[PDB]
């Protein structure tokens, strides 16, 4: 009985993650695979340690035992309560310049790097340092707050799987306010079930009108 | 400048609290609200130290310096993959005892007693003990790992607001398959802020169609 670890930050579980690894577990009946939440940085020495053989994130990982392919750029959006000012511009989208005086919710509040390190690196990336950062828990705890008015947020577009009363999520009108996903696998990597789980990723792409991710 | 603090679990966030907050903090523009993510056992302990002032949660906490009420019962939900058995019951509904043998995920994974507390609870009281059991960290985790094809769970009727691609939730057939929501405040608590913020919940309910709380 063959065993396949994978590794995935959280805020992957939103979008097309669990249907890529549902369909993968249709094309291996036999196979055991075990699924574990865990940041880049602890799915790095993971897959170097042999615990986990591939890993889905967000945040790179500078290391020369592992390889990182970029999978897609996903669209980063303002999460804002409906009676905010920004939610005038929601068919219109917004730029991060617009919010660098809004109270701003980073999220989660586990080990670094995570998507929270994403968010301000983007700001960082523009020209901006927001001050009224507060990070809270989770996901949910972020938005939450916003629907009950402490503030905004800035989430991935698959977030929008999380809908709650007088929330609205924003465009945002700049190019590169973008958060990619990437798989993470060692170095030398040839495993037939790793290359099967690549596969998977292109299929579901591929049936999304994705461009596919580069040939394995 | 008056501070008024608000404890609450994070199962809340996706039904009527945080409207119930937004509503309050346009009633008093003049007054801090601060909210805390926090199990009713620390809920117990903070109101009785007045490092909050209002508790909003699942589990009841047996002691006599705390006032707790039942605000509505919700229906508790079973989270299935599309593809599963139980999903061609879809709008017939399903009773606990069907869930006995099927893999089952419990959430949070944070201090106890929590939310899969109450879920064990409910089967043990309708003379069950599921032997297939995991726990996992949060909400979005169980749900994200039943799409991926890991399992079933059981969740608050106001968790859908969660939509997941494959993700289907069965309604329970048994009448007291419910998850209760309580306020809990200090036993002789009068505050005219806390009043309002319970006269806020009462406004929201009728909105709703819901039974009105019990008056103060």
């Amino acid at each position: 009985e063959k065993t396949i670890r994978i590794g995935f930050v959280g805020s992957l579980l939103f979008g097309l993650l669990p249907r890529i690894i549902h369909l993968y577990r249709q094309a291996h009946p036999n196979l055991r695979i075990e699924l574990y939440e865990m940041g880049t940085k602890a799915q790095t020495e993971a897959l170097k340690e042999g615990r986990i053989d591939a890993g889905f994130g967000r945040l790179k990982i500078s290391d020369p035992a592992i390889k990182r392919t970029l999978l897609r750029n996903e669209r980063l959006m303002v999460a804002v309560h409906a009676s905010h000012p920004l939610n005038q511009m929601k068919d219109k989208g917004v730029h991060l310049n617009d919010l660098i005086d809004e109270k701003i919710l980073l999220y989660p509040s586990s080990p670094k790097p995570n998507f929270s390190t994403h968010v301000m690196n983007i700001f960082s990336d523009h020209g901006l340092e927001p001050t009224k950062i507060n990070e809270v828990r989770e996901v949910q705890l972020a938005l939450g707050l916003v629907a009950a008015g402490e503030g905004i947020s800035l989430v991935p577009a698959s977030t929008q799987s999380i809908q709650l009363f007088n929330l609205s999520y924003v465009p945002l009108l700049d190019p590169d306010a973008i958060t990619p996903i990437y798989i993470a696998v060692r170095n030398m990597e040839e495993s037939t079930y790793i290359y099967s789980l690549y596969e998977t990723i292109r299929q579901i792409y591929a049936y999304e009108g994705f461009t596919e991710p580069p040939n394995w």
